[PDB]
C-alpha cells in the first residue's frame, strides 16, 4: 500500500542519487538560485540527457537569453543543441521579447505535442505573481511534463525565490547557492522540498566544469 | 482540565500534554517543505483510522487529487475514506463567507469532529482570520490551520497578527545548521492548558511525522 | 500633596519588582509576544484584587469569549464563574460585530460593579492619539488598569506601532526568550512614572498557580 | 578667563555641568533624546527647578502629552514641590497637550516675557519637521532663551531621534541611553555635540533616585 | 562551431582568472561603490585595446566630461587625448546639460565611424530590467565587445542597484573596497561569464599609477 | 600644465596634507559627509580660513542653516576671527539659510557665482528623490567646476558605517569624497577621517584618527 510517485531520471551527477531517483514526474520543479548559480545549465542538462540517454524529446522555453546564445553558450560542455534541434528532438522556444499568459502556454503545449516531448524547461505585486504561477503549473501537470522552472534570487540565506511565494506554489524546489566565505565561492545544490517523496536533506557541494554539472553527495 | 482530542502524531500528544484542545483552533506555521500538509493530514486521518471521527480537509491551492496522490507516499489510502464518507476533502483551490458556510455544511453532513485549514491589509487579515476561528468555535470543530512563513527565527505567519488571533500555536522549523537541516516542532502557546516548551527535533518518514521529546 | 501610591497585585514577586505593586489610578502597559503570559497577569490582577482584598474587577476583552476567558482560568484553580455569579468580577465583552462608545460601557460597569481594578485584553499616528484618550479618560474615572498590547519580537519595539511605550505612564514587557533549544520566560518593569522600581529582566514560570516570578530578593 | 567661547548656564544637574564643561549654551536650545523612561522630562523639569531654586531664574515647561497635574504629581517623587513654584509665578506649566505650531511659538513668547523665565524645557515628513523644528529652536534663539527639547528614539544605538533630522538642526545634543545587556538595565548620558565648545565624549553613567539625576563624570 | 572566445584585457592578472579575457561580442558589467576603479577598468580596456592591438574603442560617458576622463587618465600616463586625435578613440559625452533607443543609434553611429571593436560604458525594476537588455541585445547584434559599470552601495550587497542587472548580463564583475579595523582592501571578482569558465572568488588588485594590478593570491 | 594630472591645494589642516598627497585637488568639490558633530562645517571653515591666512586666497562660505553669526561666534572656540575676514574683505559668509517664519537652486549658483567674482575667492564652502538630488548635485558641482572654485561641501549621514551620505548618489556625483566618522567603542568616542576617494590622483586608504582642538581639527600619523 506504501505506493512511491515516479522520478524521471536526470542523469546529472550525483542528483540522481539526492532526490532519490530523479525529480517527479509530470509535475514541476522550482530550481531558484542567485545569479551564475548554474540554473540555465541544470535546466539544459536536464533536457540534454533526456535525449541523449533515453530519447525523451525536450522544449526549452527562453525568455531573454536567445536560441542562439543557448546553443552558443552549450558549447562550452561539448554539447551540439544545434544539431539535436536539426533531428527534432530538441525544441527552443523562443518566448523573449523583440527588441500574457495564456498564449504562452498553449504554444508550449503545441510544440510539446509537435515533438512528443516528455522534458520541459523554462528559463526563467506578490498577489499576481503567486496566482499567475500556480496557473502555470496547474497547466503544465495536466499535459503530463516533467518540468524544470528556474527563478532568480537575489540572497544566498533569504528567500528562496524574489516574491517569496514561488516556494510555497510549486510542488518541488531545488536551491542553488554560490557562497562567498573568506573571498572563496562554494557552490552547492538543496533539494529543500518533494511534495509526495523522500530526498536526501541540506547542501551539497558541486562544481561546474567542462562535463557540466558534478555534485557530490560527498 | 481541559478536553484535548488524540493527534496520534508519534510524540506530539506528549508535547501537548494530551493533544489538542477540542473545539478549539490550532495554528501550524512553517517555512515551505517544513510538514505543514502532513500534519493537517495526518491529523485527520489519524481520528478516522483510530478513533472513528470523520474529517474535513479543506485545500487552497493543492488539489484533492494531489493530496490524495501524496500521501499514498506514506501508505494512507484516502480515496477509500472519502468513498466511505470518513473523509471529505473541500476544494476551494483556483469570499470568506461563503467558505465558512461551505465548511459549516461539509462538517454537519459528514458528522466531521476534526478540520484541517491548508494554506491583505494588516488587520483584514486579523479580522477575517478571527472571523474564521470564531465560526468554528461555535460549530464546535476542532481545527488545525496551516499558514506559510519565510524565515525560521522571524514572525510566526506572514502578516504577525495569526499567532495572535489563534488558540494555539505550533511551529514547524527546517533550520540550517552548517549545511544540514534539523527539523524541529514548537508548541509556543495553548491557551487554557499545560505543554511542553521550547523545540523538539522530528523526522518526516515512510509513516509520517515522527517527533521525538525527552 | 505626595508621590503617586500603589496597589498591590500579590501576583508572586512583582510586587517586589514595582516596589509595592501598580501606581493608583493609571493605566499600565503589559507587552509580549505570543503566549507569554498577557492574559494570565490581567486575570490574575484582577482575581488576586478580589480575592485578597474584595475590590471588584471589569475584565474587558475584545477577542477571547467570556466563556473562553473563565474556562482558561480553571487550570489555575481559579472559579471565575463563581466571581462571576457574585458580581465581583464582571467580563465586559467587547469583541466587535469609536472607543468613546467602549469608554461609557466600561465607565457603566466599572460603577455598577464598583471596581477599583480594570484589565483591557488587549496608522501610527492615530494609534498614539487614541490609546492617549483611552489612558486619559481611564484616568479620570480613577480605575487602576492593566492594558495588554502584542509586540513581535522579544528585544525588538515595546509594543507594535512603536508609539504605545510613550504615551503609557507604566510600562511591563514579558518575554519569552529562545535559549538554546528551550524556553526562558521574563518579566522587566521599564518604567513608571513619578516612581520606583527594580530594573532589568527577572524569570518568571507560568504554573497551576498562574504567574511565579523569581527576583534573588 | 575660562578658555571657552560659549557662555553656558549650570544645571546643577549633579555630574551634568563637569560632562558639558559648564553646563548648556546660554540662548541656545539643546536636544535631550532618549527611549522610553530614560529620564527625558526628569531632566528637562530638574533644568527648570534647579534654575529656580539655585539663581532664582523662572522657567517655563511646555507639555504636549503629559498633564500639569502629572507633571507635578511625579515630581512628588524627588521631592519637589512645583505647585508652590507655579503659585509662586516661579515656575510655568504651558499646557499644550490634546483634548481628552505659530501660535504655540506666541503662547511660549508670552509666557516667557510674562514670568520673565531664562530657563525653557519643551517635552517633548522629515522634509517638513526639519524646518518646523529649525523655525522652533530660531525663534527661541531670538527671545534669548535657553532651552532644553526633548525628542523620543525607539533604539538605544540607532537615530539619535526619531526623523534622522533633529540631531543636525539642533545646536546641542544630549542622548539619554537605558541599555540592556545580560538581562540587566543601565543607564548612561551621552552629549554628542555642543556646538562652539569642547565637552567630555562618549558615554556616562547615571542613576535615577529620590534627589532626582546623579550623572557620574570619569575621565 | 566551438565555445565562445575571449578578447584580451592585458590588464595583469585579469586574464589570468579570466582564462583569457572577455568574451567577444558581448557585455561585461563592472559593479562596484564609489572609488572601486570602475572607470579606471573600463578606460584600461579601451586604452590597452589600442596600444596593444590597435582596436578602437568608445567610451560612453554619462556624468563626467571627456575634458576629465582625459585629465584623470594623466595619473597613470595615458594620454587620452592623442589617441582621440588619432581617431583611436571616441569620448561619446552622453552627460546632461532618457530615449535609449537614440543613445543606442549614437553608439552604433561612433562604432561604425571608428572602426572600434570595444566598448565602455560608465556608468522602476521593470523598466531597468528591460531597457538594460535591449541595451545589451543591440550591442550583441552590433558585435561590440563592451564593458558596463554600475553603481552600488554596499560591499557584500546587491551586485548592482535594482537587482536585475547581474541578471540580464552575460558576464559580471564585482570590484569590492572593503573597510575592515580601518584599512581599505580593494577585490576583483568574476562572478559569473556565461558559457564560458573562469577563476572564483576575490582577488586583491591595488590601483597605481600604472592602472589596475590585480594579484592571483 | 594641463597635459599634467591633476593638482592640489594644500588645506594646511594638520596631517590632511599628508593622508590626501598634496591638498584638495584643485578646481573640483569635495564631499565631506558625517554624522551630527563629526566636525564638518569646522573642516569646511578650516580650509577657508587657512587658505587666506596662509596663502591669501579669499573665501566664500554658503549656510543654508546656521546663521552667519553663529557660525562667526563658534569660530572663536578655534582661535579664529572670522568677523575680521570679513571686515577686510577676504572671506564672505552667503546667508543662504531660511528665514523663521521649491527651493531655486539655478537662482542661488549664481549668487554664489558674483560673490566669488567679487572677492575673487578661490577656495568655497558649502554648509551642507533621488533622481532630484542627483541632477541637482551634479548641476551644482558642474557650476562649480566651470568656475574654476575648489570646493568643500558637506553632507548629513546617519550611519558610522552605513551610506556615506544621506540619498545613495553623493558620492558618485562627487570627484572627492572623505568622510569623518564619530565611532561609538566601548562607551568611548574614536573620530576618523578617511579620503575615500579621488578621482585622477592618489591619497591613502582607510581611516586616520584625528581629535579638534583649540586649533581645529588635529589628524595623528599613520
Ligand atoms: N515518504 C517520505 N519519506 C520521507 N520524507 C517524505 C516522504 N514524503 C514526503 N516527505 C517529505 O515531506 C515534505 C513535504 O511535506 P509537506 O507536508 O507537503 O510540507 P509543507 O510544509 O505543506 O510544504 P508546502 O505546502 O509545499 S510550502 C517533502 O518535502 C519531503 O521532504
Ligand atoms: N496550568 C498551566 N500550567 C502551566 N502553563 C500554563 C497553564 N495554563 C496555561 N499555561 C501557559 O500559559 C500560556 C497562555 O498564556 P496567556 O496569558 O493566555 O498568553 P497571552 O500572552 O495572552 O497570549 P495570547 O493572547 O494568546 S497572544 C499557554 O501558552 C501555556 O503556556
Ligand atoms: N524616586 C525615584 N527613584 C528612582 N527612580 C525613580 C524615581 N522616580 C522616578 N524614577 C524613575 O524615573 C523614570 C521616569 O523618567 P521620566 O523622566 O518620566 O522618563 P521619560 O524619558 O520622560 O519617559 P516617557 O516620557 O514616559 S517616554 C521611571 O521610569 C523610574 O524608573
Ligand atoms: N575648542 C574645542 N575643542 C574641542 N572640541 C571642540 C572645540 N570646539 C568645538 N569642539 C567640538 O566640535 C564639535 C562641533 O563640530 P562641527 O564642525 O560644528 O560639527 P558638524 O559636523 O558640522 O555638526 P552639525 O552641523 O551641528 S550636525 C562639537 O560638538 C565639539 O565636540
Ligand atoms: N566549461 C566550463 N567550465 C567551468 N565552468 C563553466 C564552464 N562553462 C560555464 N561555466 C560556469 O557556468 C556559469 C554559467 O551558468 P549558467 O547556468 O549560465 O548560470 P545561470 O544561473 O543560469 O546564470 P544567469 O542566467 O546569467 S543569472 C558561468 O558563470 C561559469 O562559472
Ligand atoms: N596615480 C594613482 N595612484 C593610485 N591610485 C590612484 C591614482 N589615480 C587614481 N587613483 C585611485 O583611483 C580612484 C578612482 O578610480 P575610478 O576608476 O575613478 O573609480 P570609480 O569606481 O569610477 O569611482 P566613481 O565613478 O567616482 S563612483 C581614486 O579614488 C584613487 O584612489
Ligand atoms: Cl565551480
Ligand atoms: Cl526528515
Ligand atoms: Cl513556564
Ligand atoms: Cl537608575
Ligand atoms: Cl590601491
Ligand atoms: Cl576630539
Ligand atoms: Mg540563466
Ligand atoms: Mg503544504
Ligand atoms: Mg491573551
Ligand atoms: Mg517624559
Ligand atoms: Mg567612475
Ligand atoms: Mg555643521
Amino acid at each position: 500500500e506504501h505506493q512511491a510517485i515516479a522520478k524521471m531520471r536526470t542523469m546529472i551527477e550525483g542528483f540522481d542519487d539526492i532526490s532519490h531517483g530523479g525529480l517527479p514526474i509530470g509535475r514541476s520543479t522550482l530550481v531558484s538560485g542567485t545569479s551564475g548559480t548554474g540554473k540555465t545549465l541544470f535546466s539544459i542538462q536536464f533536457l540534454y540527457n533526456g535525449i541523449i540517454e533515453f530519447d525523451e524529446p525536450g522544449v526549452f522555453v527562453t525568455f531573454e537569453e536567445t536560441p542562439q546564445d543557448i546553443i552558443k553558450n552549450a558549447r562550452s560542455f561539448g554539447w551540439d543543441l544545434a544539431k539535436l534541434v536539426d533531428e527534432g528532438k530538441l525544441f527552443i522556444l523562443d518566448a523573449s521579447p523583440d527588441p500574457d499568459l495564456s498564449a504562452l502556454i498553449e504554444r508550449i503545449n503545441y510544440a510539446i505535442q509537435k515533438y512528443r516531448a516528455r522534458r520541459v524547461s523554462i528559463d526563467s505585486a506578490c498577489s499576481v505573481v503567486r496566482r499567475e504561477l500556480f496557473r502555470l503549473v496547474a497547466r503544465l501537470k495536466q499535459i503530463g511534463a516533467t518540468t524544470v522552472m528556474t527563478t532568480e534570487r537575489i540572497e544566498e540565506y533569504g528567500p528562496i525565490a524574489r516574491y517569496g511565494v514561488e516556494e510555497f506554489v510549486s510542488d518541488n524546489v531545488v536551491i542553488l547557492r554560490n557562497v562567498l566565505e573568506g573571498e572563496r565561492r562554494r557552490r552547492t545544490l538543496e533539494i529543500l522540498k518533494l511534495r509526495g517523496t523522500s530526498h536526501m536533506k541540506g547542501e551539497y557541494p558541486f562544481t561546474i566544469t567542462d562535463h557540466g554539472i558534478n555534485i557530490f553527495p560527498l
